[PDB]
């Protein structure tokens, strides 16, 4: 094969998140050089001497366009001077997956093709997220490098001719032209290294013996037609020996089905209505990428996430990985409520609340302060591997149960009981005229900040509101040394109440208005009613402090999850 340079012009809008360059799928296929420049990007922030003994890992939730892009990333990798490429078979391999193998076999980075819950087809979204030898996503100081040579860029190398299989197993050799090391691109299979690292976690005997034996847990899996798919039929139906029904849309399609892969009770309606019947006794879905988990119970019980990381982490040691481990810490991003500081007060173990997003969680657990985390956001994950894992926290539920045998609704009746219910909900106000926004959190920042404002109760109907604290949320981050300032509007009442603001704007379409509200509650009685009527007094309140259709004119929620 031939190393041949392609001359590019430039772009000015290729700035990686926290997540990788997300955009939808017709500015990659119809952009000269889009993804060849941000590829060639990547791989130049290798420093070349060490570019021959690495091997890059790559990979993807399976949307379309995974594949051409694959084999884009392939003949760069090529002429750039990288060794190896470990592809998962067909180009398939999950978030959870990736960071796993990099951790395995040692090397220098993963790039996962995925626009995580974003849809996918032809008019929906893609995206390349690089993540680093740990695992994890790449931090800031690693993604901004990659958006400074990203814009400025004026020319890529490529093997052209070079095209390698990605339904064949095994190891291909291929002839670089002038080069004295071959190129070898290595195909494994997707799910293998992943359920080997889990069955070291967890005891599949134990469970083996749950989904299959005479008590039989009738589970439902959907995977909507995302990456876990595979995974859940090779582990839990072939493996764990779940009967072949118990996996529903495990077969990787390319649109997702004409549909949105995010675990939340409004898109994953279908499996919703199937719960509801009564005769399975769990059930779960995952998003695109399966680091996102949602949990339900018999006839559609939701356990809502903020709820299921204190579970978890209130049977942790029915775990096989954490008896021998040892849990030194625990964690959650702010806005997710407190029931996993109910649990984590309870023992001598650290507790953190973070900024929203991996990063955070990803620090503490390099440093090792951290084994088990959680987010309100549908995420679930632990010290394992470096980002979170959908199928890791099913398999943690269904070890609980294991060593329970209660049902999913009396595990969170035994949990509310003895630690209290912290009732959470969260509404999710949609883009809104970016005049008002501003001024009701700056209106609140000078109300919540005074001489008067703590100490202060308030109330409607049952509880009274005594406000204990009150702050606009900055972090200090204790490994990176970064500070996130700014990240959400909190409000305090002394029995564990909370309200928090998070203003997600753009000056591209407008702004998201998020409001959530955790509601904490210990009496005996008033715990097992639903929590729209528990949370209502809170709710309103939240309006009467912040005066939020006063400034907006916004009566319901775009979304109440």
């Amino acid at each position: 094969v031939k190393i041949v340079t392609v001359k590019t012009k430039a772009y000015p809008d290729q700035k990686p998140g926290t997540s990788g360059l997300r955009k939808r799928v017709k500015v990659f296929q119809s952009s000269t050089n889009y993804a060849e420049n941000f590829i060639q990007s990547i791989i130049s922030t290798v420093e070349p001497a060490q570019r021959q003994e690495a091997t890059l890992v790559v990979g993807g939730d399976g949307r379309f366009y995974m594949k051409e892009a694959i084999q884009l990333i392939v003949r760069i990798a090529a002429a750039n001077g990288i060794g190896r490429l470990v592809i998962g078979q067909n180009g398939i391999l999950s978030t959870p997956a990736v960071s796993c193998i990099i951790r395995k076999i040692k090397a220098i980075g993963g790039i996962i093709l995925t626009a995580s819950h974003n849809p996918g087809g032809p008019n929906g979204d893609f995206g390349i997220k690089f993540n680093i030898s740990n695992g994890g996503p790449a931090p800031e100081a690693i993604t901004d490098k990659i958006f400074q040579i990203s814009k400025t860029i004026e020319e890529y190398a490529i093997c052209p001719d070079l095209k390698v299989d990605l339904g064949v197993l095994g190891k291909q050799q291929f002839d670089l032209e002038n080069k004295f090391k071959p190129f070898t691109v290595e195909i494994v299979d997707s799910v293998e290294a992943y359920a080997t690292m889990l069955r070291n976690i967890f005891d599949f005997n134990a469970l083996k013996e749950l989904l299959s034996g005479p008590n039989r847990l009738k589970i439902r899996i959907d995977a909507m037609h995302g990456v876990v798919g595979p995974y859940v039929k090779k582990i839990l139906c072939e493996e764990l020996g779940a009967p072949a029904n118990s996996a529903v849309n495990c077969v990787p399609l390319e649109d997702f089905g004409g549909h949105h892969p995010d675990p939340n009770l409004t898109y994953a309606a279908d499996l919703v209505e199937t719960m509801k019947s009564g005769e399975h006794d769990f059930g779960a879905a995952f998003d695109g990428d399966g680091d996102r988990n949602m949990i339900l119970g018999k006839h559609g019980f939701f356990v809502n996430p903020s709820d299921s990381v204190a579970v978890i982490a209130a049977n942790i040691f029915s775990i096989p990985y954490f008896q021998q481990t040892g849990v030194r810490g625990f964690a959650r991003s702010m806005p997710t409520s407190g029931a996993l500081d109910r649990v984590a007060n309870a023992t001598k173990i650290a507790l953190y609340e973070t900024p929203t997003g991996w990063k955070f969680f990803g620090n503490l657990m390099d440093a090792s302060k951290l084994s088990l985390c959680g987010e309100e956001s549908f995420g679930t994950g632990s010290d394992h591997i470096r980002e979170k894992d959908g199928l890791w926290a099913v398999l943690a539920w269904l070890s609980i149960l294991a060593t329970r045998k209660q049902s999913v609704e009396d595990i969170l009746k035994d949990h509310w009981h003895k630690f209290g219910r912290n009732f959470f909900t969260r509404y999710d106000y949609e883009e809104v005229e970016a005049e008002g926004a501003t001024k009701m959190m700056k209106d609140l920042e000078a109300l919540m900040f005074d001489r008067s404002f703590v100490g202060k109760q308030f109330s409607a109907n049952d509880k009274v509101y005594t406000v204990e604290k009150a702050d606009n949320f900055e972090y200090h981050d204790p490994v990176d040394g970064s500070v996130s300032k700014n990240q959400g509007l909190r409000l305090i009442f002394a029995d564990g109440s909370r309200i928090i603001f998070r203003l997600s704007g753009t000056g591209s379409a407008g702004a998201t208005i998020r409001l959530y509200i955790d509601s904490y509650e210990k009496d005996n009685a008033k715990i097992n009613q639903d929590p729209q009527v528990m949370l209502a007094p809170l709710i309103s309140i939240a309006l009467k402090v912040s005066q939020l259709q006063e400034r907006t004119g916004r009566t319901a929620p775009t979304v109440i999850t």
